[PDB]
């Protein structure tokens, strides 16, 4: 919980609002968490494009210049890292537990857009995408929880019952939003991606 | 539950609802609860520019002058006395028991608009929004729960489990409403606000 | 189960749909059940303006010709009886139970309109409405639960864990629809309501 | 013809429960009528329905006018009215009806918006016609439609053509609502049949 | 869970999207499952007017022909089976446990639309339609769920807590969509299904 | 040309299960055609689809006319009927079809609103004009829109330009729907092509 | 008259608490108005709501001004205002009002669409007037709606007649919004009875 | 000027991620375009963003020619493309640009709706100006509304007034969508500093 940082940076729309003038953007909020060996997880979506991508952690006001070492384009996660010392002076990364089953209750830290404290959000599994290789191995690839996660929170960390990390959180985009709807990345593909980088 | 009281104001609209018509005004409902002291709690948003607030308990049709203490800004809060004695006499004022965790079940007793019956809702914490000082210490500020709080219901007590106060209730009013989504002021900022009252 | 009734009315909408065409009218299916003292309970709304109210067992194909006693103008609630023996020879009238409590599971059993089958629909008690006399004493008034009666169930039976009868049932009508709300009148309502008739 | 336009005011019992607990929700409510030929006055039949009074007022004044129903349309949403007053009618020159208007014809509709006592005039063009036929080859005009949205209280009021001779009387469309710009207007054959069976 | 397989047909649309065009046609997805005796379960409406439906196990990336032996008309069911014996090589049918209960946990197990993972959906039996005989006796109808069945998933299999099936899944089109909703076919009506085509 | 529009009554079958488990829903809908040279009648494809058998009803009277349908379209929303009973053609012009319209041009679109028998005249420009185009550089019109909202019963119904001749089939807009204020029209060049592919 | 017309620049707090644990939220808002004789400049008065200072934009420059609030209206929605800055009247002629407006006029409506610094200019017509009547039968014109939807920053800015002469001040319809394609005027009038109120 | 419009094919991958563990969606996309003079094609600058290759195809045939990708604005919607095969230009005459439009021109919009290779041909008057101001007072189109939608394959082709000269590039509204009637127009300055800017 302690482990959980603010995401700032600057989104610049999609869209053209109107043809005849420049694409409108402005700075946005995002969450990320902090795990072992110096490493920062959040979501792609929101250092794509960057310039810069600053953190901030709970109590402090101290705005620190993070470093970007990949961007997923398989899955929405992005890998950063702070060269400032005093950064991970004092901060337990999180632990990752047990994957979840149906109905299990998961709780989401983030840091709601526009604001500096914490929302922390109960949801339970409702819905899981399983992967199936040529082998006869299944492992876990995606989890939809029956809650929905404000904007500003995605990237933050999920947890389990007993405080263990079970992946990061995404708010729903697709279909309709704010329906009590939420997705969810397991850890075997937070671990492929980051193993897909280090080996590479 | 006896503590309840229902608020009687005249609001205003913010808006011209025709540019070349008058403000439309007209008396709503609101609701509010006895704390100890002589003291009743109520929002803020419905007792702003008054002339006069008028108070009524349970079973009594008689309403009663209230003289507002003081109108927060920093929160939707008002505190609320009546001179006469013959308001205070054979009522129980509220009493504030434990925060309430995640997806525990909160009761919000308050009365309907455009009646004087009670009703009391069911809801669950489904999020919560938590403050933190430099100090390193974090105190609670939100509440959510996972049930719509109808319009005159707002001000009124929210209760736990074993029938203590936890906080003031509010109609979600900001995003979409009546959506299963009600808010709650946790009783950390209650005490904040009557202590930055009392003192000053 | 073996007491709830199907109800057939002829409904005249109550809008002109074309200002220069006669009201458009049609037959409707609406639901009932069996108390004791040969009386079937269903909705006022159904039974208003009639010529004639058509009731139905769950087995048997045959239509019974009911009689109007009484029609509710403080509540949505009719009382009905038929002169036929034959429709209440070998069926049990519903027995009435503890009044439910908040987040009591509700049973709902109607025959959803435009055909034959019974429909058993699960919902918890999300709300309570409660009149409260000048002489202290306070009687349950309104049932919500989280659940939507769909439109022909409305005026059929209402049972709690037990199988014993808590109350009429009712489509939610006002505000939104089908939003998983429904409502149900409580046992006090419905028995001041037979007092009302049998004094007078 | 501003002055033969008349406010109608009636109080109007809603046809549903608002809850099944409680009586149909009843309110006073708004609509315009207009002076005819031969002490009359033509309205819609929704607004005077239930044996509720109806109050009329005029353009210049605030005083009320005890109306009389002299008869309800079934087939089609008109009432006849008239006003015992004396007052009622001096200085008041009747509308005068005018030719069977054509598609695209521009028509002018005149009423009170609800909830204002100031008169209303609004634009529209005939977008359709419906035709009836008779078991010979004659036709008949049975309906108008306008590409105007006609506002609550002025159904009842009248429409004119180019030349300000009356044309039919004027209405909204229940369903759909409301900025669809659809208005419904009865033609005056219509109308004259309403009174011929009224006479007759 | 190794017995349901993914289903690949062509849909041909219901109406022609602009009236001087050929109806727009496309393959599209749907979900089924392996039962005793060589024969796969999935939905009617995803094989009508079929040129060819072909079939995909989950492992392998190998599509089988399909040979449909029955369409429901009755009921959304339809009766697949295929020559080729590879096919059902090392696979095991489902089995067909108890019939569920009001607020009993289902899972339903399906392809999503467009992709070849495994989707696995938690629902709550909330609502269930009951056959009456004149007999006297009843059988189980309908089931619904608290839970949105997304479109690829229709036709696959419904598992309660033993993960035995309890019937075909599928997704609610009538009325409002993902709005948690899902329906199920009880194990009954499959049965009476099956009979039908045996016997006949 | 009033007395050449005819309504057209075909049992529709819905194209999806209401519920899974029973019948796809079927009621009698209703439409629009018209009488054209040589014996026939053109109306829509999607009216007379599957083969049920279509009546015909004329203006005036109410006697219904078993038709015979000769050709379905599938490149295009038409079919041509024809009518065995002689006094069904008896004393009825034609439609006279006209030059190929253009941007701008007013049109009005003759039919029956569906659930009524009496003839429906909707007003309606060409707003939009879908070109075919040849391997050469000829072209060809395909589509027309209008910007009038043609409501179910009129699909079928004719378009005449200012001089009264026929210059295409209306249609609705099946989505969007509905006060879009859009609606289709086939021209002329499509309905030569499809009686053409007919003949030959 | 580009030269005229104005961008008003004010701290709007909003009326709401967006959460009622927080401030009501605040921030900068755009508006329009324009300059008229006398060294004053109309606007409307709910932008300039507040003891929030006003600053003031023209045309060409990025310049803003300081102004004065002389009057902010109740009975209609204009405030009228100053500038102490000689630089800001200096080479500007002011409006000049025309001949009051009739249904189906054309008019013109200018202003600054709220985000930017350009100048718009959207046509409309005169749909509605709404008319005051007095104790003697004397009328004057209480508002006017053009069947154009006005973007929010450009209410406060003039409206015009065909001859370019100023009509009133343009107002966006706050309830409905947006694309209804209605729009509303207050017209002279009602401009002069503020202006004679403010100077007696 | 038809020959000179044609349709523009991009593989379009979508801005966000439909999950958060795919990759994002991806798929081909369609737009419009138009041949100018000096080998060169105008069309928007959002179909052919990434560095996805381009092909175009015109009037007559189903050939595509591959295109190159000039310039692509940023300060505007708009994109620049010529092509080599010599055989794309030959036998087409580019269009003419003309008079700046001004409120209430007829204007005509020529392109190919998504999907389909047919022409299409929207009807349409500006019905919105916005206008650029310069430091000493003159004064430059910025854009044009029409009170038309423009469907989405549309954008990128030329805009006419009546005299058949080109007079900007249309675009739909990404929102607000769809049938509001809304569509926007690049006018012809603007396209002048795209191209002298490109030139430069």
């Amino acid at each position: 919980m302690d482990a959980v940082v603010k995401v700032f940076c600057v989104h610049t729309e999609p869209n053209f609002s109107l043809p005849w003038q420049r694409k409108r953007q402005y700075s946005s909020g995002s969450s990320g968490f902090i795990i072992g060996g110096r490493r920062v997880l959040t979501n792609a979506h929101s250092v794509e494009h960057h310039t810069q991508v600053k953190l901030k952690k709970r109590g402090s006001d101290t705005k620190y210049l993070a470093t970007v070492l990949a961007i997923g384009t398989e899955c929405d996660i992005a890998l950063l890292t702070v060269t400032d010392d005093e950064f991970w002076e004092g901060v337990s990364p999180v632990e990752f537990g047990d994957l979840p089953a149906l109905q299990d209750a998961v709780t989401v830290v983030g840091y709601p857009i526009g604001g500096d404290t914490i929302s922390v959000t109960s949801g339970v599994v409702s819905r899981m995408e399983i992967l199936s290789y040529v082998h006869g191995s299944t492992e876990l690839l995606g989890l939809q929880i029956d809650a929905a996660i404000n904007s500003g929170n995605s990237g933050g960390p999920a947890f389990n019952d007993k405080g263990k990390c079970v992946g990061i959180a995404f708010q729903s985009l697709k279909h309709e939003d704010a329906e009590n709807i939420g997705y969810v990345i397991p850890t075997p593909v937070i671990v492929h991606f980051i193993q897909d980088y280090e080996k590479h």
